[PDB]
């Protein structure tokens, strides 16, 4: 019937001290020790965890009443808001949403983001001079937060951000959650609250200013080129008709911003970083860049589609340090898995962080080799063995942009500076919901045009 158990420290607590000290070794180390499905107490929770690729269909190809999302996501409340996302009323109401987002990120919108993050890396440029030393994770961050905005929201954002603390502003509601947050939901936290009604009324604000400027600029509407989220946010309706209010709007674009930054400039950083630390994957890097480029001077959206080693770095740096370590469900009918059945009311755990280091799929994963994927193609061995975007259903829907996003930005910071990282790789600090490199990571630069 049941799988096997990790045996708990205490009653209650269980396992989460060695949980909580890592997660993904703590999985590494019981798989081992109970197979490719056990089960843990942890905080109360009954959590079973899937660590083979080869169990993982039964995971990924389930439905919303066997499989649920709501049930264990929706500690992010007050986040993205009431009614919105995990919150939402139904599974239906939530794809939607999702919808409302994923149709600001058509092909169209796409060009004209290469050179929003054209401009605002010409803009941070000025900031660091034509020498010095930078905090990476810092300045992907950085980026990301101006760009995302303005890719999602529009550009009348901007003044927000440099002249209303916008940028603060979100990382105040990014400090006030943790992971604690999916253990005990309610956990207070003022600052973030204090934080999010802030960011609500901006957002409200850009709204109602929107709202006159299709009154009197109509043509907007036609032109996909210019349509963002906000736009569609304020002319979509739900497909049985009844109309979104300003909560929700708001809600869905915090929520769109929320997933817009955070795990791409993690990314980021560590693509980065791996790529200038390792003499052959840099020479690589800068003979696409040089051959794709030819003699322009900017990217555009063609140039950035061409860029398939720039890309397989990134993808390495997913396998290696995927920022969502793992990803969960609540079981609402008992399920079957392998053998077992895991029953009604526990936890479905798969960690990318563990898929990434199987040994099974991957052979040296502590290396970081985009030619085991460029070449030995070690990924397409399962069907599961690469899943830092997730699988199935409800696969992540801003990963092409996220993918335009990291290229784009690794492929400018390349064609202005010649960078070096200082000492050691780190290792991921398993402190944050998303996870990223422990601090410092610090690199030198300096400009190659003078
Ligand atoms: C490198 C950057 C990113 C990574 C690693 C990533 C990873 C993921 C993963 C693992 C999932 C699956 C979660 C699950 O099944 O429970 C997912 C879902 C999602 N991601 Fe991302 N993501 C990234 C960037 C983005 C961006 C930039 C956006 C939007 C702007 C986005 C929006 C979403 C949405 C809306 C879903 C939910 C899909 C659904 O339930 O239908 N993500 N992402
Ligand atoms: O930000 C979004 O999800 C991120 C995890 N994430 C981050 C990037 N891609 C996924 C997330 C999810 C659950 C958490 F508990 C913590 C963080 C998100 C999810 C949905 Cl369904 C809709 C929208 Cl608009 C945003």
């Amino acid at each position: 019937k049941l799988p096997p158990r990790v045996p708990n420290l205490i009653p209650y607590v269980g396992s989460f001290v060695s949980f909580a000290k890592n997660p993904v070794q703590f999985i590494i180390d019981n798989s081992k020790k109970y197979g490719d499905v056990f089960t843990a107490t942890i905080l109360g929770k009954e959590m079973t965890f899937l660590n083979h690729p080869k169990i993982l269909d039964t995971f990924f190809k389930a439905t919303d009443n066997e499989l649920s999302l709501r049930d264990v996501y929706r500690f992010m409340r007050p986040v993205f808001g009431t009614g919105v996302v995990y919150d939402a009323d139904s599974t239906e109401r939530m794809m939607e949403q999702v919808k409302f987002v994923s149709s600001g990120l058509t092909t169209a919108r796409f060009r004209v983001f290469v050179d929003i993050f054209e401009d605002e890396i010409a803009h941070k440029v000025k900031e660091l001079g034509p020498e010095g030393t930078v905090d990476v994770a810092e300045l992907m961050a950085d980026l990301i937060i101006f760009t995302a905005s303005r890719c999602l929201l529009g550009d009348e954002v901007r003044q927000y951000l440099s002249e209303k603390n916008l940028g603060k502003l979100y990382h105040d509601i990014d400090d006030g959650i943790s992971p604690l947050s999916f253990f005990y939901p309610s956990l207070p936290a003022p600052k973030r609250d204090k934080a999010r009604k802030a960011v609500g009324e901006i957002f409200q604000e850009l709204l109602d200013k929107r709202r006159e400027e299709h009154k009197k600029h109509p043509e907007r509407l036609l032109d996909e080129s210019k349509m963002d989220v906000v736009d569609h946010l304020l002319t979509q309706k739900y497909k049985d008709g009844q109309e979104l209010t300003d909560v929700h709007r708001i809600g869905i674009l915090i929520a769109g911003l929320f997933a817009g930054q955070h795990t791409s400039s993690i990314t980021s950083s560590w693509t980065l970083m791996n790529v200038i630390s390792n003499k052959k994957v840099l020479e690589k890097v800068r003979k696409e860049q040089e051959e794709i480029m030819g003699s322009d001077k900017v990217l555009d959206y063609d140039k950035v589609m061409k860029m398939d080693y720039l890309e397989a770095c990134m993808k390495e740096a997913l396998r290696m340090y995927p920022p969502l370590i793992m990803i969960m469900r609540m079981a609402r009918k008992p399920r079957e898995c392998e053998q077992y059945i895991i029953p009604k009311g526990n936890i479905l755990v798969v960690s990318p962080s563990v898929a990434g280091r199987c040994t099974d799929t991957y052979t040296n994963p502590d290396v970081f080799d985009p030619e085991r994927l460029t070449e030995r193609k070690e990924h397409e061995k399962f069907k599961y063995g690469a899943v830092p975007f997730g699988a199935g259903r409800h696969k992540c829907i801003g990963e092409n942009f996220a993918l335009l996003q990291v290229k784009s930005i690794i492929s400018i910071l390349l064609r202005y500076f010649d960078m070096e990282y200082i000492g050691k790789i780190p290792d991921p600090s398993y402190t944050s919901l998303v996870v990223g490199p422990s601090p410092p990571t610090r690199m030198r630069y300096k400009l190659r045009k003078q």
